[PDB]
């Protein structure tokens, strides 16, 4: 099983979230993004196993990475249901703020309004390096 789960929005985060995948297991750690680990059979049971598999949650906030999370009270939404898995589970959640800008907590479903609670790293395009090392601070 994985160190890390790494949730990202496919529309904006896709090369970011690719990017932490090879530096986290350039410092040793495994890690579960769906483009390289999402194998066969029902996904939906398959992400939220995985989820509750990895020790740390890593989610890459994008612009407008929670959008879709709005109204999505039916939880129908992969990034809502991996976040709710998340908490849950009471994993180590650690954001990364890449342009996002936080909303409100009541435009969210209650089951995630806690993800706002938790410390998040700003993605620094100029110092990476550091935002890693930062990152790494940060997982258990």
């Amino acid at each position: 099983t994985p160190d890390v789960f790494i949730s990202y929005r496919r529309n904006s985060g896709s090369q970011l979230a690719s990017l932490l995948k090879v530096h986290l297991q350039l410092h040793g750690f495994s890690v579960f993004i769906d483009v390289e680990k999402l194998e066969a059979g029902k996904f939906e049971d398959k992400l939220i196993q995985s989820v509750m598999g990895a020790r740390n949650f890593v989610l890459v906030l994008s612009p407008g990475a929670l959008d879709k999370c709005m109204q999505d009270h039916d939880c129908k939404d992969w990034v809502h249901k991996e976040i709710v898995t998340a908490l849950s589970c009471g994993k180590n959640i650690v954001p990364i703020i890449d342009g996002f800008e936080w909303p409100e907590p009541q435009v969210l479903p209650e089951d995630m309004q806690a993800v706002l609670t938790f410390n998040g790293i700003k993605w620094s395009h100029e110092y990476q390096e550091a935002t890693i090392e930062k990152i790494i601070r940060f997982l258990q």
